[PDB]
């Protein structure tokens, strides 16, 4: 039962919830591997059993009549068909828990406010595209972003998987150039090659929005173009540095992760895209300044006429801070929801206290909760954390190709 | 079973085969990761044997004459007395290897340049004090800082204990009020409470260099007044915000860690203060800007006429970069050795590649190697790392009371 200290205030709690940790992680007492980014009918039953207990515990009918039937229904249905179907209420309850259990998510103060779309009756890549366009449309909401998840038909024996090949619903093309370089986003060179190979006529800008590659079961992926007027984008400008808009930088409003597997009570939904709103550092710091991403840091500092020959001038840090300022200003100007890493960490601390009262702890991967700049300026820096895996959960899964 | 370790800036891959040697066990289990937590008889022969076998390999004397010979003397030394004394070169070799194995030290590229003063024949606090004072004056070197460590007599059973009560050789006072809140450094409130109890006259400053509380075996502590000309300090000023000097800020030159316990070949030296030189973020970001330390961030932001009303202004981030610029600037002006976090982390990557070729890996705790500001702007953010306990080593130790 770990003792967890917060160093800002001095408080101490004990994460009793870590004992309920089911699936095991990559660390042992010999060696910690926390900083690594990427770490049968009877067991389907005990996961299903556990989830149904969870569900009924949340509705205050733990141990009741209905409880007994469900357990009995799920067993007899596994025995009969090898699997079982979630009810709608149980599905909504499991999308929410999966978010509440994501240790690398800082936005989890919002976990109970989640719009779940049941698309488990989906039938084709063409229906799949329609459900997605409506997800984007509802989540985006003209800049007043809302959290949503669309759940496509679960993995099941006999049929292939529904898969979204794109890591996110909105990605920018990454074209490998002549001289080995990359135009656009380098994290998406591969999805870009696949889209071309499947008949997408490429562009050559730095911010070409990628088509969707949508895989129906036992089917090749099919190419679908997003309507331009569905993808709300924000041009990036600086409140005081007016040469900044001459960079032509843009980002998109809607962060919608689309390649993660959703796990509920032993069942697996390999296509369940979810979306919220951005924190300024993900765009400002990571997407635009990462040396393997758009890598603008140098060009900004040169424009700012900072001294880039030496590092002790902290030109990197000065340029980066104004790149974030610009992201926050641009998004509020465009009236698109956005949260800065101070407010986001502040309110994640409020999540951490709400969680301690409710379950006795909270899965949190420190290295992902602390923002990529100004770490120790936020309060999550000084909070010790305990990293474990609870189910329901979003897990990574391999690329379908 | 050789952990795959990736660098995400470049995409390179290495395997840490050194992690297999981890004798002492850390705090993580497959159930939960505790990496972000700060803290948690003739077996002595096995520790002494393996340490000796390191030594002779490091001098290409694996399996020859003196190798077996020295092995015999340990066997016999312990057989007679129940403990043993280190050949002075082994003391030097283990002092350097403990530094080389410190997972949380980002300055380990300097590990081979360590001055080891041998204080093993010490008896009395007045004796320590001079061993300490020679260390301080050697390492400071009029501001040309030099890594040094002084090794006071190892612990043996039935004996007392050499302990330096201060967490560091140079610590600022912290004074409580008719309203509680601290003037000076709140991290040192306690040792200031002790220093006064043992008769020290309290000052009224926010940068009052504490006395020392040195303690010899089986004896109470003795206060020691450090000579002011030995405590080299740097007044803080900012190159272009001329009011910064007016704030009255200072920090000292010598980062000197007393209260940690050297552990070599099964011997335990509870008094073994080491020293090197500062990285600017330790001073500007941690010591001056932590909410539980001096916490000057809002004060500097007022003076910059920043909009502290909203957090999306990134006033915290802006003021912090300037506080760091002033620390770098001030140390460079005083001709005192200092290193910024971009220079430091880039030198630590040159360390990891060095260590790959040499020992097949390196133990590194990611959360302390990444700087407390601008983390993703430094290359070590993008480097996966593995944390484990090699020996020799510096360990945390309980307070001597
Ligand atoms: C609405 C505001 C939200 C904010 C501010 C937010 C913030 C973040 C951030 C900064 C990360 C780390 C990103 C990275 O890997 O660099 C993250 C990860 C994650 N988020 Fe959230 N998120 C939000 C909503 C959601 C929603 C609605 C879901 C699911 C329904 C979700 C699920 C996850 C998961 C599973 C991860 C871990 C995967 C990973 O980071 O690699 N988040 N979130
Ligand atoms: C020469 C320049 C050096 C630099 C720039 C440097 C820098 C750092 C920094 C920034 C930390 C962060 C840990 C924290 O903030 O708590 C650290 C930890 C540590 N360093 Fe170094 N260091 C240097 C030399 C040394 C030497 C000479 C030794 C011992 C021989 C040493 C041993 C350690 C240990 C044991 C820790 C972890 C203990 C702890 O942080 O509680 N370092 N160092
Ligand atoms: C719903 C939601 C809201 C929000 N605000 N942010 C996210 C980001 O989620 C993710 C981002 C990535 C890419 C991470 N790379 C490091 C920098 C880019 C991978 C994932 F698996 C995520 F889950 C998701
Ligand atoms: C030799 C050396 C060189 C260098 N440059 N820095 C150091 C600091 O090491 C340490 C710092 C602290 C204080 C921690 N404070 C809370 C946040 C800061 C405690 C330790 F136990 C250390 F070991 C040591
Ligand atoms: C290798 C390193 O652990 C990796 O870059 C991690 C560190 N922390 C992170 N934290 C967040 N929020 N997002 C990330 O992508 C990462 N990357
Ligand atoms: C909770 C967290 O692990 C803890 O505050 C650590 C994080 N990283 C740190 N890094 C350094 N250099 N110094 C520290 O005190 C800490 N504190
Ligand atoms: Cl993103
Ligand atoms: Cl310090
Ligand atoms: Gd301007
Ligand atoms: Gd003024
Ligand atoms: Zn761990």
């Amino acid at each position: 039962f770990p003792r967890v200290k917060n160093w800002e205030v001095g408080s101490i709690t004990y994460d009793t919830l870590s004992a309920q940790a089911q699936q095991d992680g990559p660390c042992t007492p010999r060696r910690c591997l926390g900083s690594l980014v990427f770490p049968a009918p009877e067991q389907l039953l005990s996961q299903a059993r556990d989830f149904i207990n969870q569900y009924y515990s949340s509705i205050k009918r733990s141990g009741s009549q209905a409880h007994e039937q469900r357990l009995q229904e799920v067993e007899a249905e596994v025995a009969a068909t090898g699997t079982y179907q979630l009810r709608e209420s149980e599905l909504v309850f499991g999308a929410k828990q999966a978010w509440r259990n994501a240790p690398r998510c800082v936005g989890r103060i919002q976990w109970g406010k989640l719009q779940v779309f049941d698309a488990r009756d989906c039938r084709s890549a063409q229906e799949m595209f329609t459900y997605i366009c409506n997800h984007i449309k509802y989540a985006t909401n003209r800049g007043n972003l809302r959290s949503a998840i669309t759940v496509f038909p679960q993995r099941c024996p006999g049929r292939g998987d529904f898969r979204i090949w794109n890591s996110q619903l909105v990605r920018y093309a990454g074209y490998r150039q002549q001289d080995g370089s990359v135009r656009g986003d380098p994290a998406n060179v591969e999805i870009t090659e696949l889209c071309i190979q499947h008949g997408w006529t490429p562009g050559n800008g730095r911010f070409d929005v990628l088509p969707l590659l949508l895989q129906a079961p036992d089917e090749p992926p099919e190419l679908f173009l997003l309507p331009p007027e569905l993808v709300l984008e924000v041009p990036l400008e600086h409140p005081t540095l007016e040469w900044f808009a001459a960079l032509g930088l843009r980002w998109y409003a809607l962060p919608a992760v689309s390649n993660m597997l959703l796990e509920i009570g032993g069942l697996e939904f390999p296509a369940a895209p979810f979306s919220g709103w951005y924190m300024s550092t993900e765009i400002g710091t990571r997407n635009l300044c990462d040396p393997h991403r758009y890598n603008i840091l140098e060009d900004v500092a040169v424009c700012m006429d900072l001294d880039t020959r030496t590092t002790s001038s902290l030109w990197k840090d000065k340029a980066a801070v104004e790149i974030n300022v610009a992201v926050l200003h641009s998004y509020q100007l465009a009236k698109v929801t956005i949260v800065d890493h101070h407010a986001a960490t502040a309110s994640f601390m409020k999540h951490l206290e709400n969680e301690q009262k409710a379950r006795g702890g909270c899965p949190a991967d420190w290295a992902w909760i602390v923002p990529p700049i100004s770490g120790s300026l936020t309060p999550v820096f000084h909070q010790e954390m305990v990293n474990y895996f609870l189910s329901p959960a979003f897990r990574y899964q391999p690329d379908p190709w």
